[PDB]
């Protein structure tokens, strides 16, 4: 499957992509603003995660630091990225069909439009100023809007028991992005796309 990445954003970002446990492709790469980035995600991924990376440094072997989204110090991402992330998730060919979603359970960083370029469903998109509206408890020094079971590690934040409700801090997510999961257990936003389709991932996208 083709994902083409592209930075809308007036800001460079690295664009990652990994299922958690490997990279996606080469797993990141710079985007200034206005590049596009392809990369091709193996069919049957399940589990996939694709994100944005802010105020990044990196020496010549790879090997740095980010202010949102750091994946282990890596420029090329093998593991899921440090909160706060807008998350870009899917699983492919999945009893025939693909499935996608946006989340900001992992908290918020930079826009996003998650879109097929192919027929036959419609995407998701969370462009508020999530960053600018942010809950003071929730604001990250380092940049972003935290999650709040980020912040404050409980059980109905984070869903440990498999039971929790909305809270105040998921609402908020939830009332700026509607069609982004807020919290673990909120009534699904993910979008049942054809099997095998190709996609957009566009930071900025407004």
């Amino acid at each position: 499957a083709t994902f083409e990445i592209v930075n809308r954003c007036s800001y460079t970002v690295w664009a990652a992509a990994s299922k958690g446990d490997a990279a996606l492709d080469a797993g990141g790469r710079q985007l200034n603003s206005g590049e596009s980035w392809t990369i091709n995600v193996e069919p049957g991924t399940n589990g996939g995660k694709i994100w944005a990376r802010t105020d990044c440094y990196f020496d010549d072997s790879g090997s740095g630091i980010c202010k949102t989204g750091d994946c282990g110090g890596l420029l090329r991402c093998k593991r899921f990225g440090r909160p706060p992330t807008t998350l870009a998730e899917f699983s492919l060919n999945q009893y025939g069909k693909d499935y996608i979603d946006i989340s900001n359970i992992k908290g918020f960083n930079v826009p996003m439009n998650f879109s097929p370029t192919t027929r036959g469903c419609r995407g998701v998109r969370c462009a508020a100023d999530i960053v600018g509206q942010c809950p003071a408890k929730l604001k990250a020094p380092g940049g972003g809007c935290n999650d709040a079971c980020t912040v404050f590690q409980t059980s109905e934040y984070c869903c440990t028991t498999g039971k929790c409700g909305p809270t105040e801090y998921s609402r908020f997510f939830k009332r700026l992005c509607p069609d982004a999961f807020s919290y673990v257990l909120d009534k699904p936003t993910t979008v049942t796309c054809p099997g095998s389709s190709n996609y957009r991932v566009t930071f900025c996208p407004t």
